[PDB]
Parts: C-alpha cells; structure tokens; sequence
RNA sequence: GAUUCGACGGGGACUUCGGUCCUCGGACGCGGGUUCGAUUCCCGC
C-alpha cells in the first residue's frame, strides 16, 4: 500500500529532544537535489532547524550533496508542504510553551521525497 | 505508472462570509514541445 525507502535519519536528535508530536514532510526540492538524493549523495542534519516565516514552514540548514549537473547552495531555506492548520498549530506551541521544531528524517514515499518533522522539548540531562 | 495529502503561485466553484473545496504548475541536469497522461518519447543548451 505505502512503499517507503529511508534516506537519512537524525541520530544527533534522538538523545537530545524528547518528541512531543511528529508530522510528515512535504518539501519543494530543486531538480538537481532530487537526482543527487537518488544518486545516493551525502546529507546531514547538523545544526539543522525549522522556522515558520510568513505563514510558511522552512527547513533551514540541511546539507544535500550536489552532483555533476553543472548554483544549488547545499543549505537553501527549503520550504515545507504542510497544511496551514498544521503550521498554525506548530507555530502556536512554539510560542505558548517555547518548544522547538526539528527534522527527524528524510525518506522516499512513492518516489516523493519527504522529511519527518517533530515538535520537541529539551532533556535537561 | 493520476499523485509533493499540504505551502506557494495561476484559474474556478459553493457559502448566514466566518467557512468548505476543485484544478493547473512544481523535484528527478536547464529551459521547452508532443500526448488524455508522462522523472522513462521528441527539440535546443
């Protein structure tokens, strides 16, 4: 029914944030990026975060390795396809409780690239 | 093998206007075009 293939998970985040809610992806990717995401290409979530600007949702520091396609800043503010009520929802929480929104993984789901997003807290340790 | 569930942009529908939707574009090097329909066909970079 729903075939999916892992691309990259964020280990540096499973022992740091305590997940409160998870939401599913939607990212307007640039051509090249998709190819170099299939071609295998490296990707990291180091110091990557999500911000809600003009009513939109943005993934801020995701390194997507480029490829021989001839331009494509590997970091780009990438936009997320996520449903207004979902943004507004997330947005609220961030204020109200000071929470934070971070990326948990990248994966394929019907040859559509997607990024899992959570609304998290801190751990105190 | 419709299809980013969604954001945004372009069209459009119903509404006690607060709502509720449809559709088209876009991510498979870059711009097109063929076709009902094209990451896989065609035409330059």
């Amino acid at each position: 029914s729903d075939k999916i293939i892992p691309i990259a998970e964020n280990k540096e985040a499973k022992a740091k944030y305590d997940i409160l809610e998870t939401y599913e992806a939607g990212i307007v990717l640039k051509g090249s990026e998709v190819k170099s995401l299939r071609e295998k290409g490296t990707v990291s979530f180091k110091d990557s975060f999500v911000r809600i600007e003009n009513g939109e949702a943005w993934l801020y520091n995701l390194y997507i390795a480029p490829y021989k396609h001839a331009n494509h800043d590997p970091l780009r503010k990438r936009k997320l396809l996520l449903h207004k009520r979902e943004i507004m929802r997330l947005y609220g929480k961030v204020q109200e409780k000071g929470y934070t929104i971070i990326p948990l993984k990248l994966y394929w789901k019907n040859n559509k690239v997607k990024v899992l997003i959570a609304l998290a807290k801190g751990k105190k340790l």
